[PDB]
């Protein structure tokens, strides 16, 4: 399971999940609501995804965990646009997640 070295980690994961704009972000992107997505993305990325993979020892490191988180932005980026609501919650998550790995760094 997750070392309580990257309790930190789990702390800004947790803080994403409550954020406002996370909503598009807070599981896989499902096919029942959104046509057409890993067609394009390779390698879908969301927070609850990220939320068992750190809890239960699938992630190693810190930069392990942040490669995850910044490819749930480089995937809204791709398949959104930037003034799309979804595309807007992407820079807004990636601004937030970045802030608050710089303040524990
Ligand atoms: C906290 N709730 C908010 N606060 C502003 N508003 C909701 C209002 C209702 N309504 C729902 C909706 O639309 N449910 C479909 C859905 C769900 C998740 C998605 N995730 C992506 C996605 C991710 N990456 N690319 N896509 C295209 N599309 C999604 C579509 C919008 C949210």
């Amino acid at each position: 399971s997750m070392h309580s070295d990257l309790t930190f980690c789990e702390i800004i994961l947790m803080e994403m999940e409550s954020h406002d704009a996370a909503w598009p972000f807070l599981e896989p992107v499902n096919p029942r609501l959104v046509s057409g997505y890993r067609r394009i993305i390779k390698n879908p990325m969301d927070f609850s995804t990220m939320r068992h993979r750190l809890s239960r020892g699938g992630y190693t490191s810190s930069e392990e965990f942040a490669a995850d988180a910044l490819l749930v932005f480089d995937n809204c980026q791709t398949f959104n646009e930037d003034d799309s609501e979804v595309g807007k919650a992407g820079h807004i998550m990636r601004r937030f997640f970045e802030s608050r790995w710089e303040e524990f760094y």
